[PDB]
């Protein structure tokens, strides 16, 4: 198992971040962050919780989740695998099996003057079934309190021409002003020069997430009208 960062480093733009880049073994997450990571990516929450993130990761995820549980809260199963997608991209303890640096620049700790690396971009081998599974879980749910599809306000295009793939490049895009740098995906079912594209199970929209939450609405989910 191996990553290829951990922890944050220097301003992208904003008040956005890149994070170091590092290619060691996934680090047990201390236990101030086990809130956190069970709130946030509870099937990491086992053993000794080694991880490719650290607590400023997880806290940064949690803080930019606002815009997709926006309009996407009211589905749980839909946002449940979009939350497993960025869970994966920020944690998963075999990370160097799906990700990809294609991008650094210096960082410097303006204390010590100890250089470290911005990981400015990189390629993450997304499966295509789990694109295509996230897509269809959220692709009915209507943006509150209208009869539009939310995806309209997450694709960066209307819903009428956002697709599985376009999604998930949109999102992943710092263009979009909310990405603090930009991820390239590349869709796979099948492994690509070795690198075996992340494809965790799924849920779909008409499935429960656990025991205490419930499949998606009608209005939100046409299977289970
Ligand atoms: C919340 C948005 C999705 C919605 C974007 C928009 C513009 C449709 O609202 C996603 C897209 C990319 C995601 C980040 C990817 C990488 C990281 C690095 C990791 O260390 C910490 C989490 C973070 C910042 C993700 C947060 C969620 C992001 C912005
Ligand atoms: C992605 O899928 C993997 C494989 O199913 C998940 O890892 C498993 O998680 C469960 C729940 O804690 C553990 O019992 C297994 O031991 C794990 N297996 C392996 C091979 O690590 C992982 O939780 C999923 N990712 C997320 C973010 O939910
Ligand atoms: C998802 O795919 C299923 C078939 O697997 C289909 O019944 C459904 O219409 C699709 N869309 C949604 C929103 O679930």
């Amino acid at each position: 198992q191996s990553c290829v960062w951990y922890g944050e480093c220097g301003i992208a733009y904003g008040d956005k971040r890149y994070n170091c880049e590092y290619s060691g073994p996934p680090k047990p997450l201390p236990k101030d962050g086990y809130d956190l990571v069970q709130e946030l990516c509870p099937g990491f929450f086992f053993g000794q919780v080694s991880l490719c993130c650290d607590v400023r990761q997880l806290q940064t995820l949690k803080d930019n989740l606002q815009l997709p549980l926006q309009f996407l809260s009211r589905c749980p199963s839909c946002f449940y695998n979009l939350l497993n997608l960025f869970c994966e991209l920020t944690c998963s303890p075999r990370q160097s099996q799906f990700l990809q640096v294609t991008a650094t620049e210096d960082y410097v700790d303006p204390v010590t003057n100890q250089t470290k690396t911005n990981v400015k971009e990189l390629q993450y081998y997304v499966g295509q079934s789990f694109a295509n599974a996230m897509y269809n879980a959220c692709r009915d749910v209507e943006a509150p309190s209208s009869n539009d599809k939310a995806l309209g306000l997450l694709c960066g295009k209307d819903a009428d021409a956002c697709q599985a793939t376009n999604w998930i490049e949109y999102m992943f895009n710092k263009d979009n002003g909310q990405a603090p740098f930009t991820i390239t995906p590349v869709f796979s079912d099948f492994p690509v020069h070795g690198m075996e594209p992340m494809n965790n199970a799924t849920k779909g929209c008409d499935e429960s997430v656990d025991e205490v939450t419930a499949p998606c609405s009608c209005q939100d989910c046409s299977i289970v009208c």
